[PDB]
């Protein structure tokens, strides 16, 4: 099932020791991700911590994309955190 964690714990993950990220309420853990990323480490490093939901939307990004990103799924934000960001 469902682990959940809150902003304030997101947002410690946001270098290369552990690199976190959300996409649509889901938690990803990209930091072995980091060096694979074909748009490049550096756009993540931007984001690591928080919320790239609309980064990630408007840049566009691929099926394939997609489903690779499910792989690295830990977690969900917890729910008295939605209003504090969108889904
Ligand atoms: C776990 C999440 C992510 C996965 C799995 C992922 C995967 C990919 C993959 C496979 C591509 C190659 C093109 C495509 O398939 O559409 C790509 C390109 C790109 N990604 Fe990501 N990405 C992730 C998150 C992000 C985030 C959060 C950003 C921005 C902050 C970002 C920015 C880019 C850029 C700028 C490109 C280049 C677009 C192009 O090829 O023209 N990605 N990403």
């Amino acid at each position: 099932a469902v682990k959940y964690y809150t902003l304030e714990e997101i947002q410690k993950h946001n270098n290369s020791k552990s690199t976190w990220l959300i996409l649509h309420h889901k938690v990803y853990d990209l930091t072995k991700f980091l060096e694979e990323h074909p748009g490049g480490e550096e756009v993540l490093r931007e984001q690591a911590g928080g919320d790239a939901t609309e980064n990630f939307e408007d840049v566009g990004h691929s099926t394939d994309a997609r489903e690779l990103s499910k792989t690295f799924i830990i977690g969900e934000l917890h729910p008295d955190d939605r209003s504090k960001i969108a889904k």
